[PDB]
């Protein structure tokens, strides 16, 4: 009981583009919004996610680490101060700790891009929220329901539980 | 009717790896296999490969653009001239073109990586197959059966058709 379909950027035969889709996907939900991504500046998504937000839907957003002051940077030039939205919690999820041959430790990334929205439908692919992919990149995602959607929410909530509150924060 | 399975790396509760999974899907290939990739050095994996061609396994490989001389520097690395052997055609496929701030021409990135086996398997996911995403970063793939495996031979060969010789040969 799994149902997939498949949407490109540049549009293809599909009426919507990726980016209105998640437009769309936001003002649907209903109760609870769940979002992994690597690099997040589209002030768009942004101002979608914070209306959601006053009209009370809880919102979690999962942001690579190395990446998140791309996302700071952006709320501040909106006028925004983030942290003080009770409704959003951001939080950031670093890859695995390596040691390289000038014995420097550093960690890797989390590669991992998806929005699940009141448990029930996920967004899937390798669509970043940046202008590159509106302007210059190629792309894909599923947008997916039924019985997969559970192992995405398992998934969100072991990530949830490695990550940590943003040093800024 | 599309049968769908989750892998991470690190692994999770399975009992291969990512990588394990790429050389399985590998081997088992009879008649062809189609891969769409964004930066491929992987020295084991491209053994794999090459193996599969001497046993008469028609190879199809598309790389991003940009990241192409990375290949075939690997390659050349290896002692192999990969443009001799006649059962791989290897070509590039590049993002949209652009206008940047200061009006110069550049393109982007094919966002894209898949691995398509005898039009019925796929393995679909964040996975790219260099060094960092064994030891440095967290990562996740799609092993797909079924209907929807048609849409990934539909799009193997859109971006086939929009694929060119690589500048470099
Ligand atoms: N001629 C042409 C134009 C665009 C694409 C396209 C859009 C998204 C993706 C990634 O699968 O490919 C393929 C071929
Ligand atoms: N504690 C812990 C360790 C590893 C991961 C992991 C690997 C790949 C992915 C992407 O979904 O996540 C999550 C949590």
């Amino acid at each position: 009981g799994t149902h997939i379909d498949l949407l490109f950027h540049p549009p293809r035969a599909h009426l919507l583009t990726i980016k209105e889709t998640i437009r769309k996907m936001i003002k649907e939900a209903r109760k609870v919004i769940a979002l992994v991504m690597d690099i997040f500046t589209d002030v768009d998504i942004f101002k979608e996610i914070v209306e959601a937000s006053t009209r009370g839907v809880s919102v979690y957003i999962l942001l690579d680490e190395s990446n998140f002051n791309h996302f700071l940077n952006m709320t501040e030039k909106q006028g925004c101060s983030v942290q003080r939205l009770r409704n959003i919690r951001v939080r950031t999820v670093k890859g695995q700790d390596y040691l390289s041959k000038t014995g420097a430790k550093f960690h890797g990334k989390m590669e991992q891009k998806f929005l699940l929205v009141d448990c029930q439908k996920v967004m899937y692919g390798s669509y970043s929220y940046m202008w590159s992919f509106e302007k210059a990149h190629l792309s894909m995602v599923q947008i997916i329901t039924g019985q997969l959607v559970e192992s995405f929410d398992e998934e969100f909530r072991t990530l949830y539980a490695r990550s940590c509150v943003p040093s800024s924060f």
